[PDB]
């Protein structure tokens, strides 16, 4: 049988998670015959990628970072690459894709279409990778995603000493304080050391409490990607126990999505805010520009995975479950999201698509499972 | 001497307000010499306009509702008139002009530039009118702004019986419930009965709790202006006592602007939400499209007046006082508004202008006082 209450023990909570995942795997695989068992893709933990498989993915990303942008220049003047096309649409729609009813599904579609670009333009034929926070929550620096080696998404940034805390303001609420991490500057190694971040900053939190906001975040501001790896953040918000609490203690989609994102006032930023902010730097600390950090795709692989596990714990009730509205924290108010709500990624990839077609990983345009 | 504590008595609170206003008038007039006593314009209560003066203003508005729109068609396809130019920019910027640091100053500049259009394109040579809520708080229908006569901003809409309540959601907070008023449909008389509302709805609250949101609120949706005059709303939020509480019990700009707008969770929508929602209808109940209702300009004349009174109670401390950020309720987070923050009305009128130049009615582009 499955666990119903999350343990505080790291070792078991991991295996607790593993059981819940296998269950989710079972329901998904044996429910599939569009999507069939034959063309069912499997998304996999980055650790499970052999060296060359890691590099294949990385090279496909680098490829999208070389191919020219399709976005009409006058709409995103700072866009240069196909990768920017994805970053631009995210910055463009930030206000309607976080703390909305569409949060989970939009991101699921976002990473899927990113994947399609890798496959259709950059010859990627491997599996979509995800970053399992829990395994790295004691040492982010040793994460295979962030260790600075040739198979990381680059690693830490130039150490900058004595930086002030990050002070996160969700609305008018009291700030959540976070340490500045052990980096600060440009990433010093790894495949993306010469990657040029072109857009933003739109809302970049700085050590000290400041925030940098370009006049127009879609205009040209070429600079390095910065990181400040911050283990304390992961161990505060992204441990296996926190992951399993999120899954086991959320009886509806509202509680799920809110707990995952961090409910304002609780002093908590969830596994989702945890994973983003643990990267530090730029656009690591910019809610709008975050896809500009290459780790984003793996992070959201894991977000999608966690959502998919949760859905399968109760597929009758949860598969199509939606809650929230079309505006960030419903500010200003907007209508409830419904199964007919249409989302899109502008010029990044794919076309407009209704929520109903996004709710399942093995329906609509989707045919994948997480291992 | 001035009152420091608001009375609960309507008669005195009115005169309490009158004293505070004369004081504000005194400080403003005798501080002026750009702006001098010579070219100092006076803005006046609508009741103080003689019949022909009322009509002159109305005709100038009707004029802007006939002259063709300047907004690049591809940016606001639904725009037809110079009046739409103003409505379009408001819908366009709603998310950064309410519950922001720029709320008060942006609107002050917005109505000033509207006034400039009336004068420069529609030969208006009279005074800017404002709507004093307090005097009408017992019978909105008898308001000279809304009595349906030829000198109103049109009046009530076709009565629609048995409409459900309005259910206002500020974020995730519990709904504030309001009665549906005594209208519902198209305005039945007055100068604007054949006025065609072209934009929205963007976020239109409906009796019953529903909300109508066009896919693109800047596209073409020509329809009548609707109203449902609702006295109970004015007497709940816009009485002379409520006005004087707002002015006397707000010791800083944050408290002022928040109390005026209604702080979320308090079950109160302030004199500002009160004045808007008392109109009912469409775009009366649409925070984005509200300038589409012609009364908007008078309402915000009074908003500006109330702010101006408050500033002059303590001109040393309050004249340049700013608080808040660049995003609706700071969702998502943005940097603090500062005196260097630039605002603009797109294609409506005027150019970009910094907050510092908006803080005083007798500095920057401004040279007016309220009587
Ligand atoms: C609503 O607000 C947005 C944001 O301010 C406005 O977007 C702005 O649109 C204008 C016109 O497209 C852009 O100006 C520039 O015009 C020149 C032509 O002279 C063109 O070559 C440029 O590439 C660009 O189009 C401006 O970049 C853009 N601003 C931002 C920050 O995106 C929009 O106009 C507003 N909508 C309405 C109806 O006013
Ligand atoms: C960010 O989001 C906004 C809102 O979706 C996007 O605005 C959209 O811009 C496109 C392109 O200008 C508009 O499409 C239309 O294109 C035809 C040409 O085929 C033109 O004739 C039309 O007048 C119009 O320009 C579309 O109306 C507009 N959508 C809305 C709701 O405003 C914007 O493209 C996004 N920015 C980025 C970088 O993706
Ligand atoms: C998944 O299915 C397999 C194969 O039938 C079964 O052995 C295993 O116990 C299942 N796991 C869970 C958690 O249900
Ligand atoms: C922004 O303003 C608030 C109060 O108005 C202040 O407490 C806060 O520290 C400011 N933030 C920064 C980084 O200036
Ligand atoms: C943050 O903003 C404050 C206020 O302008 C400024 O004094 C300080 O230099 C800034 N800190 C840094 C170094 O980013
Ligand atoms: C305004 O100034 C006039 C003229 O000096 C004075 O008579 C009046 O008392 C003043 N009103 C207030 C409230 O200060
Ligand atoms: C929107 O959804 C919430 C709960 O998800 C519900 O309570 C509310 O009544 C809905 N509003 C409308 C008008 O459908
Ligand atoms: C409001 O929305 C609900 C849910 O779709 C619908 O059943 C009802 O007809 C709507 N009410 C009206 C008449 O606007
Ligand atoms: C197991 O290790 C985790 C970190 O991965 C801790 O959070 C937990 O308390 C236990 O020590
Ligand atoms: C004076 O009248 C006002 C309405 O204008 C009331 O709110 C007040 O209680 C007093 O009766
Ligand atoms: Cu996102
Ligand atoms: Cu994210
Ligand atoms: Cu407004
Ligand atoms: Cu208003």
């Amino acid at each position: 049988t499955l666990p119903t209450t999350a343990s505080s023990s790291t070792a078991v909570a991991s295996s607790q998670l593993d059981q819940l995942a296998n269950f989710a795997y079972n329901v998904t695989t044996d429910s599939v015959a569009g999507c069939t068992l034959q063309n069912l893709r499997v998304r996999r933990d980055w650790r499970a990628f052999s060296k060359t498989q890691k590099k294949d993915y990385i090279n496909s990303v680098l490829c999208l970072q070389k191919l020219p942008s399709r976005t009409p220049a006058h709409l995103a003047p700072g866009a240069r690459t196909r990768y920017d096309d994805f970053v631009a649409t995210h910055i463009n729609q930030t206000q309607i894709i976080h703390y909305t009813g569409t949060f989970l599904a939009w991101h699921r579609y976002f990473i899927y279409e990113f994947e399609q670009a890798l496959r259709d333009e950059c010859s990627y034929t491997g599996d979509y990778p995800y970053w399992n926070w829990g395994a790295d929550a004691d040492n982010m620096e040793k994460s295979q995603v962030f260790d600075g080696s040739e198979t990381s998404m680059s690693g830490n940034g130039e150490y900058i000493p004595n930086q002030g805390d990050i002070k996160l303001l969700l609305g008018n609420y009291p700030a959540i304080d976070l340490p500045p991490g052990s980096g600060g500057g440009c990433v010093t190694s790894g495949p993306f050391k010469d990657y040029k971040l072109n857009l933003g900053p739109a809302a970049l939190s700085l050590p000290g409490g400041n925030m940098t906001a370009a006049a127009n975040p879609l205009t040209y501001n070429p600079r390095c990607m910065k990181r400040s790896l911050t283990t304390e953040i992961l161990q505060r918000y992204n441990t296996f126990p926190k992951i399993v609490e999120l899954i086991l203690d959320s009886d509806d989609i509202w509680d799920f999505q809110m707990t995952m994102q961090g409910v304002p006032g609780s002093g908590s930023i969830g596994v989702h805010g945890g994973g983003h902010y643990s990267m530090g730097g730029d656009p690591g600390r910019d809610v709008y520009v975050s896809p500009g950090d290459t780790a984003f795709w793996l992070h959201h692989g894991m977000i999608d995975r966690v959502w998919w596990i949760w859905q399968n714990l109760d597929l009758r009730k949860r598969q199509n479950a939606i809650s929230g509205t079309g505006t960030f924290m419903n500010n200003p108010a907007s209508p409830n999201t419904t199964l007919d709500t249409v989302i899109d990624l502008g010029y990044a990839n794919g076309g407009p698509i209704a929520m109903r077609d996004l709710m399942s990983t093995t329906a609509g345009p989707f045919c994948y499972v997480y291992l």
